């Protein structure tokens, strides 16, 4: 799963990510690619390479394909399928006011299809959010970065008590005990649905991390976005049930969301 540096060419910079630069490039005899350079010390590289044999086999039309790793010299880089329209969060904000309700539900269905595949594969995403979803040809949405937080070395991001912890997308058992499951991914998915129907608004903007924990623990939930129907908002609330056992599985959500789309 190792890509030799002689098999990669960098064409143009497309931006800056959490761990370094992202470039548009080519992979010899394969395809056009997105290459993410990873700063030394940002991830547990040895742990990551160890799991490639099993994880690289994961493949689905609604998942961004990781093609391989270039590790001859530091900084290392990850080579991915190129997604023409970039991150979902930015795409929603740039096109705000131009979306039909059916297009927004369709985006949620694509994410749900990818997540149902990961659920069946017994793979936990751990940080599902619009910022981790990509937009491809003909507005297809694909999920990316599943399981990556298991390798991140910044304690301020990974610890539930950390200053940069993504509390806004965390279920109560995640913010309390780092208890991850496909059911904690369902909670995150409900928040992702709110980001989609609000056209890229940031959840709980008027609250600090501790205020979010206190509000959620006392039963408060995000308000219904204007573009979300009462049936769609009911599904969002099912993702936000306090007990993980009471939340629907992704296989169940996929059937329920598909029924809403058709009718
Ligand atoms: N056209 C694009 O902007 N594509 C892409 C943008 N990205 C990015 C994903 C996550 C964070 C990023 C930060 C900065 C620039 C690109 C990023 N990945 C792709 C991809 N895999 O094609
Ligand atoms: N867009 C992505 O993040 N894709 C992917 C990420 N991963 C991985 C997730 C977690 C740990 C991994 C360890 C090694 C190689 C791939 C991994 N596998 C894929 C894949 N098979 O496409």
């Amino acid at each position: 799963w190792v890509i030799d540096p002689s098999e990669l060419t960098f064409v143009q910079e497309i931006g800056s990510g959490q761990f370094g630069l992202v470039h548009l490039g080519y992979w010899l005899n394969k395809d056009k690619v997105a290459i993410k350079t990873i700063r030394e010390g940002a991830m547990s590289e040895e742990d990551f390479i160890e799991e490639a044999e099993v994880m690289m086999k994961l493949s689905h039309p609604k998942l961004v394909q990781l093609y391989g790793v270039c590790l001859e010299q530091a900084p290392i880089c990850l080579v991915f399928e190129f997604m023409e329209h970039g991150c979902l969060s930015d795409y929603l904000r740039t096109q705000r006011g131009l979306f039909a309700a059916e297009t927004l539900l369709g985006m949620c269905l694509d994410v749900c299809e990818g997540m149902a595949y990961l659920e069946e594969a017994c793979v936990i995403h751990r940080d599902l959010a619009a910022r981790n979803c990509l937009v491809g040809e003909n507005q297809v949405i694909k999920v990316s970065d599943f399981g990556m937080t298991r390798f991140v070395l910044d304690d301020q991001y990974t610890s539930s008590t950390g200053t940069k912890f993504p509390v806004k997308w965390a279920s109560p058992e995640v913010f309390s005990f780092s208890r991850y499951s496909s059911k904690s991914d369902v909670w995150s998915f409900g928040v992702l649905m709110w980001e989609v129907f609000s056209e890229g608004k940031i959840p709980y903007e008027n609250r600090s991390n501790s205020e979010v924990v206190e509000d959620i623990s006392t039963g408060f939930r995000l308000y219904k976005p204007r573009l979300a129907s009462t049936h769609v908002y009911q599904i969002m609330n099912h993702c936000w049930r306090e007990r993980p056992e009471d939340r629907p599985a992704f296989s169940r959500l996929l059937r329920q969301l598909a029924e809403i789309a058709e009718s």
